[PDB]
């Protein structure tokens, strides 16, 4: 809104989070989150349009404005010494290089590398 700061970031959930509790944020792997309160370690209060709630800190990951998002469609085990990754089908990751040699650079919000284009999808 005008109200509040312009924003240059978001974060979109890396996994299925179950609501506990009626103020718990309900969310799938994918979903764009706006965190509004993250001064608590263990749980940090996030947006998902009109919806409000609670959630887990290790269930998202930040995406800094034109990153791109993908979903893994396939998965592969990358040769690790050249920089390649192994993520598994359904994984989400943050784009964070451009594409060369049908792979492209990402993140996992534990590890970076290289994966093949053919085996995500963007979201
Ligand atoms: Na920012």
């Amino acid at each position: 809104s005008n109200a509040g700061f312009q924003q240059s970031h978001y974060f979109v959930a890396l996994y299925r989070f179950k609501a506990l509790e009626k103020d718990d944020l309900d969310f799938r792997p994918g979903e764009k989150i706006t965190v509004i309160d993250d001064s608590n370690e263990e749980s940090w209060r996030g947006k998902i349009g009109e919806k409000v709630g609670f959630f887990p800190p290790n269930f998202i990951i930040r995406v800094r404005a034109g990153e791109r998002v993908h979903r893994v469609t396939r998965s592969f085990v990358g040769n690790r010494e050249i920089g390649q990754i192994t993520l598994k089908k359904d994984q989400i990751v943050v784009q964070k290089g451009d594409e060369a040699g049908g792979y492209v650079k990402v993140y996992t919000g534990r590890k970076v590398g290289l994966f093949p284009t053919d085996f995500l999808e963007e979201i």
